[PDB]
């Protein structure tokens, strides 16, 4: 590719992998609507299989974005409003507390302290609902942004539900179809098995594990390749050719509520570009939330991102619409989150 772009993905990387000894990596760049490719180290230190444009990482939170455009979808598509109340589709909801708690509240993270995780002993449709039924608010709804897979999935599960269609049903055929993401999934099929990497937690290999609300919150698993698709996507969503999932991405990329300079979408994150580095360990950071009151519509000139972890992977995905321009950064090694914000930082900046 262009020998700046081979430069700075180079230079940037290489350290960042040596540092934090990353078994293998794979990373895109999307350059004025173009994607460039780079690979490096192991998909299965084992069997000595190398990173490819093939190989399939775990995504973790950055599944986020696809259970944020899906809902999107839906709602473009009519079948769910985000200033609808949650009890309208899960009418079982009746303990008290849930009362003005609406889908943008479960989507956006700001229902009241809906925990960062489901635990790990709800494992039935009857435990879910009794572990939502029993969750007591540690605050008013629409008052404070607590990131939580519990909010943000039963918001996945919910968005679906008058479709009738499962999840991952409504995923793929509206969201990954559409958009020609042939290696994405939220259970990888056994002919997919031989890319499927594995990650690596205090040396060994590990692959998440089955939980509840699971595919809706951190369970997609992809490429580089489609990752870099998933990006053009959210880079010029007026090219795409499904009417809902244009809007659908669009409505993700809107700016709901506001904390410090950073906006809060529909799985998708946004700070005003141009952004300050400094702007962009702590597993639980509470931050009281301003409502933008409506949402402002998704913005050019805006830095999306967004995060994402399981045992063994760590990703990153970051775009700048109006540049045209995204990197998208896959490691099978859950390594710190501002290392990776730092090297999408150095290479985007130095390509305007
Ligand atoms: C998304 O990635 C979420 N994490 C998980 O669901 C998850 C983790 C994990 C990894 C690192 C630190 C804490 C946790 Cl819980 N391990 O397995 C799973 C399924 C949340 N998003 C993250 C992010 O923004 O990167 C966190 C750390 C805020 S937790």
């Amino acid at each position: 590719a262009p020998q700046q772009i081979n430069d700075i993905v180079h230079r940037t990387i290489t350290p960042l992998i040596e540092q934090q000894k990353i078994p293998g990596m794979a990373v895109a760049v999307i350059y004025q609507g173009k994607p460039y490719y780079f690979t490096w180290g192991y998909a299965d230190i084992a069997k000595k299989q190398p990173v490819t444009q093939q190989t399939l990482f775990e995504l973790g939170s950055v599944s986020k974005t696809f259970t944020g455009v899906l809902g999107g979808d839906a709602i473009a598509r009519g079948e769910i409003k985000l200033s609808d109340p949650t009890t309208k589709y899960w009418p079982e909801l009746t303990a008290k507390q849930w009362n003005g708690i609406t889908l943008l509240h479960l989507a956006t993270y700001t229902a009241g302290g809906l925990p960062l995780l489901v635990p790990d002993e709800v494992k039935s449709s009857s435990d879910l609902l009794r572990f939502y039924q029993n969750w007591q608010p540690a605050w008013a709804p629409g008052t404070q942004r607590l990131e939580a897979n519990s909010s943000i999935g039963l918001f996945g599960a919910l968005a679906v539900k008058p479709s009738g269609l499962s999840f991952e049903q409504a995923m793929q055929t509206r969201v990954f179809q559409p958009l020609k993401l042939n290696h994405t999934w939220i259970n990888v099929p056994p002919a997919e098995e031989k890319n499927y990497a594995w990650g690596y937690r205090e040396g060994k290999a590990v692959h998440v594990s089955p939980g509840a609300l699971d595919a809706e919150a951190y369970g997609v698993k992809s490429t580089i390749e489609d990752m870099a698709r998933w990006v053009q996507s959210n880079l010029k969503p007026l090219d795409i050719n499904e009417k809902t999932l244009q809007q659908g991405i669009q409505l993700a990329q809107s700016r709901y509520w506001q904390t410090g300079d950073m906006y809060q979408g529909l799985g998708w994150e946004m700070l005003d570009w141009p952004v300050n580095p400094d702007s962009i360990k702590i597993a639980l950071a509470a931050r009281p939330v301003k409502a933008i009151t409506p949402p402002t519509p998704a913005v050019r000139a805006s830095w999306v991102h967004k995060t994402g972890a399981t045992g063994g992977f760590g990703s990153y995905v970051a775009f700048i619409p109006e540049k045209e321009l995204g990197i998208v950064m896959l490691a099978n090694k859950n390594y710190p989150n501002p290392a990776r914000v730092d090297a999408a930082w150095q290479i985007l900046n130095a390509l305007q």
